[PDB]
């Protein structure tokens, strides 16, 4: 467990649309 961890799960779980779950 590190602070680099950190950058990888939103790099790996990265989300550019914040419009989703709808529909």
């Amino acid at each position: 467990e590190t602070s680099e961890e950190r950058a990888a799960r939103l790099a790996k779980m990265s989300a550019y649309a914040a419009q989703r779950l709808a529909n």
